[PDB]
């Protein structure tokens, strides 16, 4: 009858920041760009000329060559980041407790890698040629599949696919499956590899990629002259674990999740809706859940992806939901630096929330230059900023109208 | 903790047994089989040949045609179903309620025919010829996208896409949002359009597939023969509203949602886990939810695909649950008719479930002429039973590992 209180004790993360957490940390919090040249597939032939990609990845340092061929490039992601943060957590998922353990993980895109080269295989060797593991290579919920087997986690288990809301949605709903008493430890979070030729062509083809060849100003989140956002790849796992359980085990604790707003544009397909009412609207869900006044919110991790509308309408919304307060608190969007993650944004945006509040450092906004008279808050430009954190809000305001925000706090006792 | 009452208000569908809830719902209670040959695709060269198409369905007698032409079959389907799920509810969606409705409608495959012609047209015009739309169509939560866009609800939404298990996932996770007090209204059941090239490709790559060429008995779940799934699409959508607000509206009332299990096997990428354990689990999950005794179950609409391992394992684990009392309740296998409709299963398999109950009809399993000894339970061979349900639990176990089920209750 009284709802739980959920911890967050093990984070895991490959991103183009680093290949685990505390890298992929220490370089936001140093303003370092994770920006570069497309090397996953040949440029020459897209209007986009540069992306956020794992750097020096060996998906054999982590498993058997043999599992990794079995997995597309977007489950790999996961399964590491995912037993990186068990580890982290050093939860021992025994069968006494596997069925309280569960997995709630999503993709926005899947395995699309995956699908594009069994496509050209039909279209060259024929149907008959189709791998025995196309089908689940490709859909999105392997993620979560092959996370579940690899942990021996038996619990409550789900993918959600809200485009870029998708990381973000997933921690809330595993927040909630543990609030109710359903589980007592979920491994959620996002996970993406949509460096693909299909991808590139299809958000080119609609223009919401950046076409600035020069990867120092490409993305460059509330700037004047921002044009569209860098994709970029990874994955962002958490631990969430109900308190009484983390306690008593001895867990180390990083924060509190407290807080899940989730919301519709009803407005257009790829188009957010003006003035951001509905992205002001889950923030608005999100502090009610948390029981605060918007006052008690220290920093926001924007979703900020530095498209023309997101991070205008952001600012709008931000000011509709904070009125004074929000030329008082600090906005930073870390997608100057990771790109922007798509599905796993939720899930690294989660995590460098929550280490903000347990380290108290501010991570920056880098490659603001030109001052947009629209985006006028405080996005902490260019330097990391030292402070204490007791409560930090992270907005997913995806493409298709989905709009999600997470609220996190400093634990106490 | 809020706990508050969930009822269903409104019932919307697509399926291979008709192009609405009242023709798909006589038809199964008729013993219909929506199973034939592969029309979709030309089925020369694949193994499978056999499936369980829409009938006579005309998007253009739903929407203009220039806005069908921007939407996925898997969107298509799930917009019709979920504004024919709504006129049934008599539902208005206004300003003043709109943030209080949300839609919460997954796809298994989303929209995998946009993805495979839009990729040939990379591969032969280069990425220039790519449509700007490409993205927006294929991707799975755009059938929810569609369905926010075109009723105007602006609450709680999302997309679960958890194989076989994402309709009844998704009506699960609808029903505990309304249920700790985060939407009104809910919007929310499965879509699929997956007979396309890839995926009978796919699916008869991995022989999850039947092979049988004949029609009137490729289907056959819980049969001593039955050697794989028969292919469906379409969409089973429902209206899930809070009791205070749905009585406050004066909604008719089909009957009420109590119980919601989620579990996962932890096994095997494809294989379901041995003797069921998960599947038990599950159900467990669910009966403590509505916190009922198992023997309270009247009726279990399985999930009965008619593969090997499924019916085998589900039969166990019904055992395993259930005791003796898994010889007293009734079971049936709706696939024997529409087919696997694979994300949209747990949608159409929910709506005759609330049908049983609301009905007093249990439907049939069609296509049993050889028993198993290891599937002996009652599955209502070949004629629908006249019975007053109390209690009715639907089944989705995935592909995957993904164990989801509900429990329905009849309403005062
Ligand atoms: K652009
Ligand atoms: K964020
Ligand atoms: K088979
Ligand atoms: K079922």
């Amino acid at each position: 009858m009284t709802k739980k209180r959920v911890v967050v004790t093990g984070l895991g993360a490959l991103s183009p920041l680093g290949n685990d957490v505390d890298t992929s940390w220490n370089n936001a919090i140093n303003g370092v760009s994770g920006i570069g040249p497309i090397t996953r597939v040949d440029a020459e032939e897209y209007p986009a000329k540069v992306a956020a990609e794992l750097k020096d990845f060996n998906v054999e340092d982590y498993m058997d060559k043999k599992e990794a061929r079995k997995m597309d490039r977007f489950t790999q992601y996961a399964v590491v980041a995912a037993k990186m943060a068990v580890e982290d957590a050093d939860l021992n998922i025994t069968d006494e407790i596997a069925p309280r353990v569960g997995v709630w993980v999503g993709s926005g895109i899947g395995g699309l890698e995956t699908l594009e080269s069994q496509f050209e295989i039909f279209l060259t060797k024929g149907p008959r040629r189709v791998s025995p593991f196309f089908v689940p290579m490709m859909i999105p919920d392997m993620a979560t599949g092959q996370i579940s087997i690899a942990l021996g986690a038996k619990g409550v288990n789900s993918c959600t696919v809200t485009a870029c809301a998708t990381g973000t949605n997933s921690i809330g709903d595993a927040f909630k499956v543990i609030q109710r008493g359903d589980a007592d430890v979920m491994v959620t979070g996002g996970t993406e590899a949509p460096l693909t030729r299909m991808s590139f062509a299809g958000f080119s083809a609609n223009k919401a990629l950046s076409t600035n060849p020069d990867p120092k100003t490409a993305s460059r989140p509330f700037d004047k002259n921002r044009d569209g956002f860098v994709m970029g790849e990874g994955a962002g796992i958490i631990v969430l674990e109900e308190l009484e359980h983390a306690l008593a085990r001895g867990a180390k604790i990083y924060g509190e999740i407290v807080g899940y707003g989730s919301t519709g544009d009803a407005y257009h397909i790829t188009a957010p809706a003006q003035d951001g009412e509905g992205g002001a609207r889950a923030m608005q869900e999100a502090i009610k859940d948390a029981g605060i006044a918007p006052e008690e919110i220290d920093y926001i991790n924007a979703h900020g992806t530095s498209t023309y509308y997101n991070d205008k309408y952001e600012t709008m919304a931000i000011k509709t939901v904070f009125g004074e307060h929000a030329h008082k608190l600090a906005v930073s969007s870390t997608k100057s630096m990771t790109g922007h993650l798509l599905g796993a944004a939720g899930g690294i945006e989660a995590i460098f929330s929550i280490l903000a509040i347990k380290e108290g450092v501010i991570p920056p906004t880098i490659n603001i230059q030109t001052p947009d008279e629209e985006c006028d808050l405080d996005y902490v430009p260019d330097e990391a900023r030292r402070q204490e954190l007791n409560y930090v809000l992270s907005n997913s305001l995806g493409f298709g109208g989905h709009n999600a925000t997470l609220i996190f706090k400093k634990y106490q006792s």
